[PDB]
């Protein structure tokens, strides 16, 4: 049988060879959600202004 | 009888001789699970992060 | 000053198209986050299956 | 910006088609270890066949 | 004096116009100290793996 | 300044790069010390075959 | 560093091999001493053939 | 086995070299931080100048 | 027998020859797991330069 | 019955002849187990070395 | 004087030079005393082998 | 100072050296005194034979 | 046996001889260490030149 | 039976001749193992020189 031992590492492998493609996997989603946040802000800042909530109505 | 005498020889050799076979017949197989270990850990790293049980829920 | 009276309509115009733009804007989203649900299922599977949590060590 | 709205369905797709890839995955295992079993039967079957313990030396 | 009135505006303008400057001015630092945290983990991982404190010496 | 920001990013290499010499320097050490138990053995066999102690001399 | 990892194995090897040499190397003595018991009875017998002791001179 | 010994070096080797590496790899953070400090002072010397907070309103 | 007189003293070879191949078999070790120690030190050095643990959080 | 008196004399030398043989039969076996030796200590010398048995384990 | 400062540098240099050719001064010194101890053994070994002192003369 | 360091040896060689010389200066010895013993006896064989002291004259 | 006495003169020898080599060997090592002890003092003449401790800090 | 004795004389002879021989045969010896003395002389006084024992550890 001497020779021919190329199963047994292959598993050993697809575990090891496995690691490389899910750790660039991830990177990619992080800026997605986040970068938006600043597009909306220039509507909220015109039309909006008066934080004085004032006096209620009928009292 | 003198000479010819090959018999009782085989049975010592029919032990001896299975040594080596089986001597070199585990070695194969350490590595086999071991080996795996290292893949199955970047899956739970990203997803899984947060420890921190936190509060119970209704209480 | 009859007729050039062209101004005025503007504004009922930016404000009534914004409504066009604005009201296709949206849609795009809704799906992007929905979907991905039926990837992470298959994994969850396989390397688990035994709910049972079995006898607790040392008790 | 009609049109050209192929980058949601890429995220649908990697959940989804990682399906393929992971459920077929598995089936290979099943064999690996269950195969064996019947092997080391037959050494075991003639070394060994007296289960009788008999009486306890020096008693 | 009709006609010839460029100098006040300048003021509104050298306080306007230097809002698109220094506004992105900033965005340049964000990932500067940031991206590094990653190369330090893997020395870190190895020399390193028993957090075992154990038993005190002498006691 | 207009594009020429290449220099933030080495930073970002340098620790993220590194990340790759460190991780397959490690690997090479496991073997080392490990494969020697077993040409110690076969002296130890021949010369030290009884466990007996015997009697104490003198006594 | 890749390949030309040659080292790490000699000492591997050193201790694995070293066991044929070992192993095939003592089976040499076993005869050495016990050939010899036969030669020694042919004198023996002639000249000594009377276990008795007869009486004691003197008594 | 005379000579051909020109493995354990490299360990020493190594561990020898990677002090040359890493004691040229420091130096250059050290001005990164430090210098800006001088660029900050001209805006903030001009539009503030008054120490005195005066008297409180109201007060 | 006069003469041819070969084994016996082959006996005394095989033993007093033996003593060179294993006199000169060790000193190969010495410097191997010993250089090292110099290696590790410059990350230690740079990293970590602050031995005040300073005070207790929270206290 | 004078002369040819050549068959008394034989066991005379039978008897006497003998002690020539006899004699320089042994001188060969002295050195055959004493050489040996001097080929052990080597091995001895290196793999142990710490006389001192230490304090008891668990006390 | 803008330009040709090249002085304090030097001192900057001339000590963190000298860190170069100070550090590999040491090493030499290492095996010097150490390597002899083997030599003196085999005087020591043959002419003294009695350690017992035995009786006490005059008494 | 680099290379040139063949001072520092020679130390090592005279004392390890000298084992060789030492090692082979013995075993001559051995043989000188020992040898002799037989050639005294022929002489006391002849001449003496007669352990009786017999009786005591004058008495 | 007249003449031919040449072995009993060459023990002689190898003891009267062996003075020689051993005589004129020691006296290399002598200045050896001793000459060093003028290197040392001129870079402990500049930094240090200041004996008096002076006061106690914080007293 | 007169002339011819020339017996009787060579027992005078053998016992008077002897005395040559052996009267020349023990010379050889004596100087065999006295003039040894002078060369073990040279290794112990430059190895030794200090016969003040001085005080005793622990007291
Ligand atoms: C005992 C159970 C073990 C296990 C046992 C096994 C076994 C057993 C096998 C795998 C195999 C695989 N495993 Mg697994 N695996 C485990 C855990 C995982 C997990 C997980 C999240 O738990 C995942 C998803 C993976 C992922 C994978 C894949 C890498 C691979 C299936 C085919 C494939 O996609 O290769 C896609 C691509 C490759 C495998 C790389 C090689 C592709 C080459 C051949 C394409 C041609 C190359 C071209 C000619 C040259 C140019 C190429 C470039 C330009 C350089 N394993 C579990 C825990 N795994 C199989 C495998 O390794 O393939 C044989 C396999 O036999
Ligand atoms: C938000 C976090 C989501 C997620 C979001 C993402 C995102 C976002 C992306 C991926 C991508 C991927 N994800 Mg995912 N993914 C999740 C869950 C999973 C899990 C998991 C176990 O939980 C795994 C392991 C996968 C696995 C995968 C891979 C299929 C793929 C990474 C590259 C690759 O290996 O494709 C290897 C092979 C392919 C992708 C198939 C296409 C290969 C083609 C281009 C090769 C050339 C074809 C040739 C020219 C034509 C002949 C081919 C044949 C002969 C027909 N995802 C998590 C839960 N995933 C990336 C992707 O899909 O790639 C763009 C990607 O952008
Ligand atoms: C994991 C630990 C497991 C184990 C796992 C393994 C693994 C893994 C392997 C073996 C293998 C073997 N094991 Mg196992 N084995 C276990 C238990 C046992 C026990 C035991 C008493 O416990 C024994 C003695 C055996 C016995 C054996 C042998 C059958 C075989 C080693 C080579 C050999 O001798 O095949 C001699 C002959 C054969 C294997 C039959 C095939 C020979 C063919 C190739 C010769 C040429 C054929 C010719 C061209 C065509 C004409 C032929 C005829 C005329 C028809 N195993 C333990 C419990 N064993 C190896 C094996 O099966 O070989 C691949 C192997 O890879
Ligand atoms: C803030 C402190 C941060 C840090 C901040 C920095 C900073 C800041 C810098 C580095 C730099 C480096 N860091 Mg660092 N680094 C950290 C942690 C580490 C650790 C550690 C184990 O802790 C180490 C040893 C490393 C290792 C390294 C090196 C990769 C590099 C020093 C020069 C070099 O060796 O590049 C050798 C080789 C290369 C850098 C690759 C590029 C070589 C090219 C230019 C050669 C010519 C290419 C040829 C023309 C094209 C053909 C090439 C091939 C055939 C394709 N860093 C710490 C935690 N590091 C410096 C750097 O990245 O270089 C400018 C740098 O400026
Ligand atoms: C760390 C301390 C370890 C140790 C580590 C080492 C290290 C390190 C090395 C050795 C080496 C050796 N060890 Mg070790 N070894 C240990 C334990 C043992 C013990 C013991 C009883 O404890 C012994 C005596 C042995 C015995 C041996 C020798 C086999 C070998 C020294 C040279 C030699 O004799 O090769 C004699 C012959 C051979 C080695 C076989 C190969 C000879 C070839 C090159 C000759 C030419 C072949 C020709 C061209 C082709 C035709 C040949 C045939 C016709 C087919 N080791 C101790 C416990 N050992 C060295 C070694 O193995 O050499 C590389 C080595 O590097
Ligand atoms: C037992 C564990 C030990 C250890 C044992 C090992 C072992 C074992 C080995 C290394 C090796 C390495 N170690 Mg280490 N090492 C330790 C501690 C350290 C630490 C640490 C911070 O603790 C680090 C990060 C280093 C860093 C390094 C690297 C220098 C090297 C991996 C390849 C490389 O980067 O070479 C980059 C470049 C070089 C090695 C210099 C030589 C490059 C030449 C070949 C390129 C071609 C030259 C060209 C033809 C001529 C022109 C060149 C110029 C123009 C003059 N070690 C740990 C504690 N290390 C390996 C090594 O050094 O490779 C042999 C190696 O064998
Ligand atoms: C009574 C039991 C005794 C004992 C009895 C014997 C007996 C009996 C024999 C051995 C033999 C051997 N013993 Mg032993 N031996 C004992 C103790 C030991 C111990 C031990 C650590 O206690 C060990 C490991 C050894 C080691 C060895 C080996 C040296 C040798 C087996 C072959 C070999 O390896 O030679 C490898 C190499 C050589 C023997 C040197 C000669 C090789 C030549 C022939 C190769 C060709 C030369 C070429 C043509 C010319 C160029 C060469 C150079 C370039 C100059 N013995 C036990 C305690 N040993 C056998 C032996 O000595 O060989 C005949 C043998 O017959
Ligand atoms: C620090 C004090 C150390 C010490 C330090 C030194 C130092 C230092 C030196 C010596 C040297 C010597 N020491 Mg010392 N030595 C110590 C302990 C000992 C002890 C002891 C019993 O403790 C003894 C007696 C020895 C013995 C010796 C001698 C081997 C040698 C003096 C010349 C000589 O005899 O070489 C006789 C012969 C040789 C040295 C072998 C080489 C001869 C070659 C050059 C002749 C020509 C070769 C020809 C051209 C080629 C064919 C040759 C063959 C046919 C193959 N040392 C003490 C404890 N020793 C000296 C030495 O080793 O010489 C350089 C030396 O420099
Ligand atoms: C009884 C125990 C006695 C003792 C008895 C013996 C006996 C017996 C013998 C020795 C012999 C030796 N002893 Mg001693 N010896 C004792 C004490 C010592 C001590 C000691 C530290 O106590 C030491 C180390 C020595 C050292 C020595 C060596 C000089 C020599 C072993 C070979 C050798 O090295 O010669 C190396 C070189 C020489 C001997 C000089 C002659 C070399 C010539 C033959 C080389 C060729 C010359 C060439 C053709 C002409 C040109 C030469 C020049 C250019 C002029 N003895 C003990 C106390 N010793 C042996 C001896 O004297 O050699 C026969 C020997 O037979």
């Amino acid at each position: 049988m001497s020779g021919g031992g190329v199963f047994t590492d292959i598993l050993a492998a697809a575990g090891r060879i496995f690691e490389v493609m899910v750790e660039g996997h991830w990177e990619t989603v992080g800026m997605l959600f986040d970068s938006l946040g600043k597009g909306t802000m220039r509507i909220n800042r015109n039309a909006y202004g008066s934080m004085g909530g004032g006096s209620l109505r009928g009292s």
